[PDB]
């Protein structure tokens, strides 16, 4: 029997509003095979963190490994110093306490290691969790709302594994070009699981936790998807689509129907994709079994689901050009090589900007990411947004093209704890392709 879908335990504040988050390196099993893994609170992935919109935590992170790492909050518009970009670092063994102001709506988010040039190895080794986001809005839609039975994450990530079971990870001259990929499809650390879903509306909330590989989900029947979220929060109204192209780092939620009988697969189809049209994902590769039951549902599909405010007029807006290159070994944005102790430059807080970046010069896929915010993309690699896209996004794709997003950024990152801004494939961000920069004004 394929094994059921493991569900991130969903982890809120305890009595003295603090969560722990452990990182330590453990064992899990792959095809009968054991593998040193890395997992927050646990031995591989990690848990979803709950929070409330308006509503302080503060989150203690115990780094257990053996080595050096940080934690950073994929789509979270925090502060610099609570960011755990590069400049984040948790020594190992060490212990840092955070206070997140959550001041953002209803969305999945997801947290990850940002050890500079270790990234892409961090995240391959097992690191990653997710952080749904609550709001007062989101919460009386009657959407899918049982965690774990018909709101349901599914993290998905190849790995590449060697012949003792290993995760195979080393940023050599291909790995660092293409992306680390690999030919195991796992499903939040399982493989081709199935998830038992009670009749009716069944919540997916999707996140390409790939360092490399871009992903492209449908359904074995071509059931169609409704898209209710992506990266920053609901979309205005549901978005229908037979398939969802997912960049890595991205999320989107879905809701797919669930008829009594027929079980079904959600799949992910083959993509135009340097490396990742190699098999076994030639064809479409089954993501994980939708297995009807027939126990109580929770929600239903809304015909509006939230407000967008209306795109602003651009004129007087700051243009900021970012130019991704790959020179060789070397990648780069505006010709340089990530510098860790040299901001590229000092963003407004506060005020929309339009920021420009061209992947034009190279064909390799760029899902470019921009800390400490949710933006509007106006042009997404030479044209508007899909429907499903035009919402709150932190990544935007960048691939032979140029692309343009409305930006703005509501809290302060000085040059001690900058935001970052760079490529999601790991191997590229962690070979140069990144960039710090400040926001607002700043005097200790
Ligand atoms: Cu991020
Ligand atoms: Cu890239």
């Amino acid at each position: 029997e394929r094994p059921t879908l493991p569900i991130p335990d969903l982890l809120t504040t305890d009595a003295r509003n603090r969560i722990q988050l452990t990182i330590g390196a453990g064992q899990s099993t792959f095809g009968g095979k054991t593998a040193t893994t890395w997992g927050y609170n646990g031995n591989l992935l990690g848990p979803a963190v709950k929070l409330q919109r308006g509503k302080a935590v503060t989150v203690d992170i115990y780094n257990q490994l053996t080595e050096e790492t940080t934690l950073h909050w994929h789509g979270l518009e925090v502060p610099g110093e609570v960011d755990g970009g590069p400049q984040g670092i948790i020594p190992p063994g060490g212990k840092r306490s955070v206070t997140l102001n959550v001041d953002q709506p209803a969305a999945t988010c997801w947290f990850h290691p940002h050890q500079h040039g270790k990234t892409g190895r961090q995240v391959a080794m097992g690191l990653a969790g997710l952080v749904v986001i609550e709001d007062d809005e989101i919460l009386k839609l009657m959407l899918p709302k049982q965690w774990g039975i018909d709101d349901v994450p599914v993290i998905v990530q190849d790995k590449k594994f060697s012949a003792d079971g290993q995760i195979d990870y080393q940023l050599d001259v291909m790995t660092a070009a293409v992306g680390w990929f690999g030919d195991t499809l796992l499903t939040n650390g399982a493989i081709y699981p199935q998830h038992a879903a009670p009749r009716g509306w069944l919540r997916l909330r999707l996140l390409n936790g790939c360092n490399a590989r871009s992903l492209n989900f449908a359904t074995s029947d071509n059931r169609p998807l409704y898209v209710i979220a992506s990266d920053g929060g609901l979309l205005p109204e549901p978005v229908k689509v037979s398939e969802l192209p997912v960049l890595m780092g991205e999320r989107f939620e879905v809701l797919v129907e669930v008829n009594d009988n027929k079980p079904f697969d959600l799949v992910t189809l083959p993509v135009s994709q340097m490396g990742m049209a190699i098999a076994p994902f030639d064809k479409p590769h089954p993501v994980m079994r939708i297995q009807p039951i027939a126990i109580s549902a929770s929600g239903a599909l809304p015909d509006t689901l939230s407000s967008l405010p209306a795109l602003p007029s651009l004129e007087g807006l700051t243009v900021r050009k970012l130019q991704l290159s790959m020179d060789g070994g070397a990648n780069k944005i505006n010709g340089q090589a990530f510098d860790m102790n040299k901001p590229m430059f000092a963003a407004a807080k506060g005020q929309y900007e339009r920021w420009v970046i061209s992947g034009v010069g190279d064909m390799m896929l760029h899902p470019f990411h921009i800390h400490g915010t949710q933006f509007r993309i106006l042009s997404e690699n030479g044209k508007p947004p899909a429907a499903h896209r035009a919402g709150w996004k932190d990544t935007v794709k960048v691939e032979g093209n140029v692309s343009e997003v409305l930006v703005k950024f509501n809290h302060d990152a000085p040059k001690e704890h900058a935001y970052m801004a760079h490529c999601h494939l790991l191997e590229h961000e962690d070979t140069g392709m990144m960039l710090g920069f400040t926001v607002g004004h700043h005097h200790h």
